[PDB]
This record gives C-alpha cells, structure tokens and sequence, in this order.
C-alpha cells in the first residue's frame, strides 16, 4: 500500500457536519475535487482505499454507496454485520490499517484515504509517521455540529503546491474555497 492520507472541507469556523451532512449547501465541484482526489491511484492495478466512520458512511446518499473505484471500509464497534454497501468493517483504525497490510490487499490497495469523521481524523492525524491532509477551507461560517481540530503548523507544513490540485480561490453559489495540502513527517 502507499500513502496515509486525510480529505476534509472545513468551514471557517472549522465545522465538518451538522444533523448528519454537511454543514453549506452542495458544491459540485468540491465533490468532484474529493471524488477525483480519493478515486486516483498513482500505481497501475490498484485502487484506493477510504476508511470513514458509520455516521460519515450514512452520510452519503445511498445512491452513491459504496463510493466507486474504491474500497469503502466502515469503522464501528458497535455494528453487528458491516452496513449493506460497505466492502469491509473494522472494529477500530489499528485493525482497518493492519488490513491494508495483508499481502492480497496490499497488492491491490494504494493510498489509503481517511475521509472522517471527527474522531477518526484526530487518531490519523496523531499516528506517528508521514501523513497528508487535503483541507478545502471553506471561507466562510456554517452552523455545525461536528468540528476538526485546528492544524498544529509546528507538525504539518503547508505545501506552496501540489500536483493535480488548483491553488487558486474557487467559488460556488458565493462560497468562496481553497484546496490546502499539509504534511507531516515526524
Ligand atoms: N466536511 C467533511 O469533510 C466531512 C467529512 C466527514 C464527515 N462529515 C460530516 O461529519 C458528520 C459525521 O462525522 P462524525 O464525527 O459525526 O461521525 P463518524 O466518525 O463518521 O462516525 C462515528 C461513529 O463511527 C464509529 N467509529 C468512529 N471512530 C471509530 C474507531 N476509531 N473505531 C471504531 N469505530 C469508530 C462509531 O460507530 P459505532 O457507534 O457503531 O461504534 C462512532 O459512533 C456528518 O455530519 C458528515 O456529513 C464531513
Ligand atoms: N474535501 C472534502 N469534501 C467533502 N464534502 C467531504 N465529505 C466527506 C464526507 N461526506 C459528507 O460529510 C461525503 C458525502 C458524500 C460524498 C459523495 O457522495 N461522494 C461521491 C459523489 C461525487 C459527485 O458528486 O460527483 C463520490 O465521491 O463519488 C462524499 C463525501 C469526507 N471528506 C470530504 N472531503
């Protein structure tokens, strides 16, 4: 497997969700960013791997459930069979990652992207090792609910650029947003 990655967009008041979706209105091309971003692999015969926790897996529509091109894993302690949809469930984020390992995953699993929620972000982004976070900052307040925790720029480091992503500021229905990269190697 290759890279450990985290995706999120985060409202200025750094809000995730509220009541089970996100907190601003529908952004076509935010999601096409996520979409693309979490579907590419950068090696032939592999796809990539999102793990995300239930509330995030129900938070999207059924109707793009599993999300396509790629191996969906859902985090719960408490499910009794993985959620119908899902291609795999993990009892905690060690044991999704040490599944990543298994030599007939390994070989077909790339980067492993962890799109959320709250408490699985905060565990990723304290593992030791290296690390991304693609951050769409979302420049403006939303009501919300679920929140991540502001970046310590002592560990992760803006990138000035990245490739495949546009730096300059987007806008759709009047919210203006940026792509961020950051990472770590500690
Ligand atoms: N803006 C964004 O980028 C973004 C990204 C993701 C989500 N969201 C939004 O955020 C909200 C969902 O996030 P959330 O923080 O409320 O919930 P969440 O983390 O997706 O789901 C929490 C549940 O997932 C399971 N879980 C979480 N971490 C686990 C771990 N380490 N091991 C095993 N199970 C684990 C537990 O399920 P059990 O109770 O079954 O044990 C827990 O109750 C929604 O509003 C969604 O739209 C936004
Ligand atoms: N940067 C960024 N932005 C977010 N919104 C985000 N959301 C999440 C979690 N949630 C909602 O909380 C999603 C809800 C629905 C989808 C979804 O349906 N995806 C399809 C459709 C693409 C299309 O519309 O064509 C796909 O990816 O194929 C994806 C995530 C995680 N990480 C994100 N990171």
């Amino acid at each position: 497997v290759g890279s450990l990655n985290c995706i999120v967009a985060v409202s200025q008041n750094m809000g995730i969700g509220k009541n089970g979706d996100l907190p601003w209105p529908p952004l076509r091309n935010e999601f096409r960013y996520f979409q693309r971003m979490t579907t590419t692999s950068s090696v032939e015969g592999k796809q990539n791997l999102v793990i995300m926790g239930k509330k995030t897996w129900f938070s999207i529509p059924e109707k793009n459930r599993p999300l396509k091109g790629r191996i969906n894993l859902v985090l719960s302690r408490e499910l009794k069979e993985p959620p119908q949809g899902a291609h795999f469930l993990s009892r905690s984020l060690d044991d999704a990652l040490k599944l990543t390992e298994q030599p007939e995953l390994a070989n077909k699993v790339d980067m492993v992207w962890i799109v959320g929620g709250s408490s699985v972000y905060k565990e990723a982004m304290n593992h030791p090792g290296h690390l991304k976070l693609f951050v769409t900052r979302i420049m403006q307040d939303f009501e919300s609910d679920t929140f991540f925790p502001e970046i310590d720029l002592e560990k992760y480091k803006l990138l000035p650029e990245y490739p495949g992503v546009l730096s300059d500021v987007q806008e759709e229905k009047g919210i203006k947003y940026k792509f961020e990269v950051y990472e770590k190697n500690d």
